[PDB]
């Protein structure tokens, strides 16, 4: 193994993990990453078994998609709150799991999923059957069966409902018809929702990724940011320092006002996809090239300090939502864009965001599932701990390699990405400074930021262009050249305040203040 010229340079730079809410967190979908026992559904023995891996990629928060009993292979339709689904094991399997992850300094992010439930759900089960029960004159007591009101059932077809079999009676089930809708503004399934917070901190949870918060009560955004609130508060009543990532799928307008509830996070959903910022610039359909990344940066963060001074940015760009990153890049350089969109995505200030598998380019988009597939740890067939994966995912042509070949290849995407964290995991600065974009020196080939926490301040330079760039840094003051990504064997340079990157590069320098 030669390293390459990054990778010499980075490692020539301190590791500086401070032990706080922003970190570099990995998303695991527990289903198809790694199996401990051997029946090819992934689970919580399995990712322990992983943890290694996981902490040597620099990530110290993972993200677990839900863990807890459901009918379905993904889990987001939920059967009981204080469980783990025995696919994936038992609840001395998670104590286990959380134990290895803290002795790693790794923080664990459980999804929670509070928006709907199952129609399996013991509290439904008995709305229903209740419900159905009532005769003709019928109105509904809740001092008879108090899970009526857990649920919004009703007479009348509004928005989003559906009929319960068998009756004149719907139930606002948005998502679909296996998925009735919580009724957040009722005390009771407040007071539920409570001893399950309680429940999963006391096993030390350190944070909530919370499920459809847009949704917590259908189209009041009024009474959803209430939800939002009264959650944050329980949430944080209980540990102060506990971090809660907010789904808000919308536009930056409307996902800044959910700042409203004092979450920490809120995913950066406008830097997201392929036509998202990043993906729009790398393939470019963004209207000022580079310098587009650096305008959305600004006016994200404009808009979240409308609402907050006290946040935490998500950047994320791909989730099990979403075709996988390295779909949306084809033809001539594809694998640059697939590189530099990680850059891009996980060098952006705030809580990073990394899906299991886009650090070695897993296509796959064709539906839900096929966005879903086994992590590919090697190419051999019958390697201990592969997965199987969903069952209905469509047939998907990977571009990259395995795993354990992309570790041995100096010019891998893993490389690259493990890389780009050590850079995030030497400055501070990057996740937590305050963000300048130097318009003036930036255009449509290169974007330049400066990060500065607490007297220090770095210089982001990307090049996310085909094309060779220069640029003149020294109006920004004296600069040292610290660390760099590169995506092929042309690395950047910098000489006497000039700055020259190749196409695909990244270059970071430290500012000196006297
Ligand atoms: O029935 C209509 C839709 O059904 C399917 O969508 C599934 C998703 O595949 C599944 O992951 C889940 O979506 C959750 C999403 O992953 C999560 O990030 C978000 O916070 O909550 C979502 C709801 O819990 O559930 C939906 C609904 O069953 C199908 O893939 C989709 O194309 C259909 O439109
Ligand atoms: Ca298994």
């Amino acid at each position: 193994y030669k390293p390459s010229a990054m990778e010499q340079m980075n490692a020539k730079n301190d590791p500086n993990v401070i032990q706080d809410n922003y970190r570099t967190c990995y998303e695991v979908f527990v289903y198809s990453f790694f199996d401990s026992d051997g029946d090819g559904i992934g689970d919580l023995k399995g990712l322990t078994e992983k943890l290694d891996y996981i902490e040597g990629l620099g990530c110290n928060e993972i993200w677990m998609m839900p863990i807890m009993p459901s009918p379905s292979y993904h889990k987001y339709d939920i059967t009981d709150y204080m469980n783990i689904d025995k696919q994936y094991g038992t609840l001395d399997d998670f104590d286990a799991l959380i134990t290895e992850c803290h002795k790693r300094n790794i923080n664990v992010i459980i999804d929670f999923v509070i928006n709907h439930t199952s129609n399996e759900h013991p509290w439904f089960k008995a709305a229903a059957d209740y419900i159905k029960s009532l005769p003709d004159g019928a109105e509904p007591d809740s001092s008879e069966c108090p899970y009526v009101d857990y649920y919004n059932f009703s007479k009348t077809n509004t928005g989003g409902y559906n009929q319960l079999p068998g009756t004149n009676w719907y139930y606002e089930s948005q998502f679909v018809d296996s998925m009735p809708d919580l009724n957040l503004q009722s005390e009771a399934v407040r007071g539920e929702i409570d001893k399950v917070t309680s429940f999963w901190l006391d096993r030390g949870v350190d944070g909530f990724r919370l499920a459809a918060v847009i949704y917590y009560n259908n189209n009041n955004q009024t009474e959803t940011i209430d939800d939002l609130t009264w959650l944050v508060n329980n949430v944080k009543s209980k540990k102060a320092d506990a971090y809660m990532v907010g789904e808000g799928w919308t536009t930056y307008r409307e996902y800044a006002k959910y700042y409203k509830s004092g979450i920490d996070s809120m995913f950066n959903f406008d830097f997201s996809q392929q036509d998202g910022y990043i993906g729009k610039v790398l393939n470019g359909a963004a209207n000022h090239g580079a310098s587009t990344y650096g305008n959305a940066l600004v006016d994200v963060e404009n808009e979240i300090k409308k609402y907050t001074d006290s946040y935490i940015d998500a950047p994320f760009y791909t989730n099990h939502d979403m075709g996988r990153s390295a779909g949306y890049y084809n033809g001539d350089n594809a694998e640059e864009k697939t590189k530099m969109a990680q850059a891009m995505n996980l060098l952006m200030p705030g809580n990073a965001f990394l899906y299991y598998g886009e650090e070695i380019g897993m296509r796959g988009t064709a539906n839900d599932e096929t966005k879903r597939l086994a992590m590919r740890w090697s190419g051999d067939s019958k390697a201990k701990g592969m997965c199987v994966g969903p069952q209905n995912a469509e047939e998907t042509e990977q571009t990259y390699d395995t795993l354990d070949k992309q570790m041995e290849d100096p010019y891998s995407i893993y490389n690259f990405v493990k890389q780009t964290i050590s850079i995030r995991n030497a400055f501070p600065e990057i996740a937590r400074g305050t963000n300048t974009f130097e318009k003036d020196l930036s255009n449509d080939n290169v974007c330049i930021f400066t990060r500065e926490y607490n007297g220090e301040k770095a210089v982001l330079i990307f090049n996310p262009s085909k094309d060779e760039a220069s640029v003149d840094v020294s109006s920004l003051g004296v600069n040292d050249a610290v660390a760099m990504l590169q995506t092929t064997a042309a690395a950047p340079s910098y000489k006497d305040g000039t700055a020259k990157l190749p196409a695909y590069s990244v270059l970071v320098l430290k500012e000196n203040l006297y």
